[PDB]
């Protein structure tokens, strides 16, 4: 009985075995655009994915990973909100069963068909299992995509899809250029915040940047025929792997730009 996003182990459940799904920097969060506040002291943003070296990509169960060699300062990023350099370890998403959800973070209460999540974490902190026990451990670059024309640079992705239908299974992924699935501005909301998903460790910097990227229907459409359950099991959609809002507590949402 080990946790998920159905009606008997999704997010409502994950408390009795990670109480700190109750604590006061959880994630995601609602951003309310007219209470966020620009903050004219954040550091331009510095996104360096020009060396990124794409190793794999794996169906972990509740989403597919696509990872990075972090055993050198390649792909990184820094500024923004951030001190010092976060390396890139691995991207995935979070996605619904319809396009009128998916996204974890909501803008004013509107879910997107989907989020990326970009996940750095703290060089000073040594390796990445180190950096989740600290509450500066790790930078999550958050992309909202929404339906309409297709990414050229997530196709690539799309088209392993078929390769690790099911949980535990991974393909080699290599040469994939994750500059390919941002979008045009780098303006962005930040808050403290937590991982989205169990252990709900409190160690996350919140980047969400407010320009979406667009996919076409077809390439959800992929993503919504992966599977939750391995090889020879009974077969469930991998949809709706999204956690909803958080409260807020004692946060305040900044924000990059006026
Ligand atoms: N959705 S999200 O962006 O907030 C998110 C990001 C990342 C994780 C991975 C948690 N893994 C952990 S805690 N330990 C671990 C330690 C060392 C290694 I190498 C592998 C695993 C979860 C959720
Ligand atoms: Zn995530």
């Amino acid at each position: 009985h080990h946790w998920g996003y159905g009606k008997h182990n999704g997010p409502e459940h994950w408390h009795k075995d990670f109480p700190i799904a109750k604590g006061e920097r959880q994630s995601p969060v609602d951003i309310d655009t007219h209470t966020a506040k620009y903050d004219p002291s954040l550091k331009p943003l510095s996104v360096s994915y020009d060396q990124a070296t794409s190793l794999r990509i794996l169906n972990n169960g509740h989403a597919f990973n696509v990872e990075f060699d972090d055993s050198q300062d390649k792909a990184v990023l820094k500024g923004g909100p951030l001190d010092g350099t976060y390396r890139l370890i691995q991207f995935h998403f979070h996605w619904g069963s319809l396009d009128g959800q998916g996204s974890e973070h909501t803008v004013d209460k509107k879910k997107y068909a989907a989020e990326l999540h970009l996940v750095h974490w703290n060089t000073k902190y040594g390796d990445f299992g180190k950096a989740v026990q600290q509450p500066d451990g790790l930078a999550v670059l958050g992309i909202f995509l929404k339906v309409g024309s297709a990414k050229p640079g997530l196709q690539k992705v799309v088209d392993v899809l078929d390769s690790i239908k099911t949980k535990g299974k991974s393909a080699d992924f290599t040469n994939f250029d994750p500059r390919g699935l941002l979008p045009e501005s780098l303006d962005y909301w930040t808050y403290p915040g937590s991982l989205t998903t169990p252990p709900l460790l409190e160690c996350v910097t919140w980047i969400v940047l407010k320009e979406p990227i667009s996919v076409s229907s077809e390439q959800v459409l992929k993503f919504r025929k992966l599977n939750f359950n391995g090889e020879g099991e009974p077969e469930e959609l991998m949809v709706d792997n999204w956690r909803p809002a958080q409260p807020l507590k004692n946060r305040q949402i900044k924000a990059s730009f006026k």
